[PDB]
């Protein structure tokens, strides 16, 4: 019960709004999705399907050469696998500019009846629009591949930080502090990040920390939390609010100082008791500014720091120093500063092998399969 | 093989540009089309269907409301019936605006294997753009109906007037000027109609001509011909050019004056005779002037009038008079002004029943029947 004037006008917005699923690049999706999965000669006997397929026919062939395609990124090496996909360093053929770009292997999402993970990556990566998160450039689908151009981190993670050096404290308080900045950021979005691992952060060019790797993420409901049924499992979740993240922060910096994981298959147990399993080392030279910040963290989620605020967090003296203040932090030095030669460089990063695998499809239908269907909509431009 | 920059550019144009079939507006279709002959019980067995549907059922429930609907105009009353559907007077309830909206059963289409006569309809009322063309403002579609509104042309076909008036010679040179113009409009766009009848032509509200009702409508070939295998038959199209339609304008005239159609199943061997089945009434107070346009067009297709060009015909002395030049003819008087006193009067137009009628619907599919899938495409607004 509008004006015609007005409801015009806002289809033309939910057209554009780029956080739209109605996004006119999020349509042509739609329409690309049924070319792929009805173009079966068993499937074109149907006399409708073969003349709409026909029609558009030679429309969607020249869409598909004019969208963004695999072919424009020359594939510069591997920079890390994982399950259901790889991660390479790429350069875009025209523009000649480097990128870290994720795929998502279809037919292995599929098969395995898992397709609804990467939805909470894209909204973040995209729309987080912080110095702090992995920033999503481009995103577009293929007949068997997900793809995600996303900004080179050539700092690599924080795992092989740690094991090639030994970590002081000066360095643990700063990349803690950038954590915890990251991840207020998210919270601020309404999204709660489980299992923040070593493995999710990043260093850029600088030297400083970018999250990335958005897995089991969720959207914080009506009151602020999450109704949902490793190591990284704090009581609250084992027995879910924005608690849950700050247990694997604490965990993290204890990794940092004392090098091992605090809790070490009957691990869970030791997480529940938590009062009676907190264990530092013999010559814990660790200070007791860490050791009050870590059993801070690593306590019931009643008590458990933070529940009030971030605010709380940044008030601890073990921030408290004189190099650095939580606004000028991203802008001062960092710790370790990568030195690369190339702008191609991936010193910092493992080297693994390339592909050299027979890429696996699906059986040609008889029916109506529909296997793009549950991937509409993921593609996005960044203008 | 182009740059980034002018790839993105052309994208955004066919998005954009209203001739495209990849225009925002038809991409909605698409999606629409899906939804409709998905949502089935029987269909959403499968997983990603399920999934797929359930994701965007809200959305496109909202987008169903806001898009243009049915149920925004209120039915004056039916000016008329045929083969497939119906046209109404129509009042939008916004705006306050009355058009004729032309429906068609989208059941009766399927039924009878007929699907593809709309499109040329659509190309020609939208993009004519001309004034003796009528135009298409909205096309939209539905779960069971196409809707074109289109302006209303109180005035009513030739055919009541012819029944309802001794046409003299004044009269029949102005019709058939105006047909004349807007037969070379068409002609212009690259198309060729079939069987222009009495029945096409409409009248404004000035009493002037519009063509209208684009049945067996194709588009002109490279040389500009059509190879393609009633009485308004050419021996051209029975044994097709341009030349086809000049015969179905003598034909025209010749019912004007004459009262009767020229060649009266073995109608067809009249017409291949036309050298020797030329007769006109006794007393034929008829002018030598028309008799001779008439003779002109009614000939085989080589020596008929028109093969070299519409000047050929404007040059003719039928039309030489004092009131009117071909540039200013549309802004003369015309010979039959509607006096009307509503803006909803249908006093030139014939009184048909109302509905009254269930609809027939398809039966519920099994499996994927894709009954929507011809129609995607086929909306259009006019800003």
């Amino acid at each position: 019960h509008m004006s015609f004037e007005t409801r015009f006008e806002k289809m033309d917005n939910l057209l554009r709004d780029p956080k739209s699923e109605v996004n006119s690049d999020c349509l042509l999706d739609g329409l690309d999705a049924l070319v792929y999965d009805l173009d079966f000669p068993a499937l074109r006997k149907n006399k409708n399907i073969d003349n709409f397929l026909s029609r558009y026919k030679d429309t969607i062939n020249k869409i598909r050469d004019l969208r963004m395609k695999a072919e424009d990124y020359e594939v510069v090496k591997v920079i890390g696998r994982g399950a259901f996909g790889e991660v390479q360093l790429v350069r875009h053929k025209s523009t000649r500019k480097v990128y870290a770009m994720k795929l998502l292997s279809k037919f292995e999402m599929i098969k395995r009846s898992d397709s609804a993970f990467f939805w909470e990556e894209r909204d973040i990566m995209a729309f987080a629009n912080s110095p702090w998160v992995v920033q999503l450039f481009y995103a577009f689908q293929d007949d068997r591949y997900l793809y995600m151009v996303m900004e080179y981190m050539p700092g690599g993670d924080l795992v092989n930080l740690m094991s090639n050096y030994d970590v002081p404290e000066k360095w643990a308080r700063f990349y803690t502090a950038e954590v915890v900045l990251a991840l207020d950021a998210i919270h601020s979005m309404g999204f709660i990040h489980r299992d923040v691992k070593p493995d999710n952060m990043l260093l850029d060019k600088s030297g400083h920390l970018k999250l990335a790797d958005f897995g089991t993420c969720m959207k914080m409901n009506k009151e602020g939390m999450v109704r949902c049924d490793p190591d990284y499992i704090s009581p609250e979740v084992l027995k879910y609010g924005r608690e849950c993240d700050w247990w694997s922060v604490g965990v993290f910096l204890y990794e940092m100082l004392v090098g091992d994981t605090p809790f070490y298959v009957g691990t869970y147990s030791k997480i529940m008791n938590h009062k009676n399993s907190l264990t530092f080392p013999d010559d814990n030279d660790i200070s007791k500014e860490a050791k009050n910040l870590i059993c801070a963290f690593l306590t019931d989620r009643e008590v458990r720091l933070g529940r009030n605020g971030v605010e709380e967090i940044k008030r601890h003296l073990f921030f408290k120093n004189d190099q650095w203040a939580w606004e000028t932090l991203r802008d001062t030095v960092a710790p370790v500063v990568p030195d690369l030669s190339s702008d191609i460089d991936t010193s910092n990063f493992d080297d693994l092998e390339e592909d050299k695998g027979e890429e696996e499809t699906f059986p040609i239908p008889k029916a109506f399969v529909g296997n793009q269907l549950p991937f509409v909509g993921f593609t996005y431009y960044s203008n």
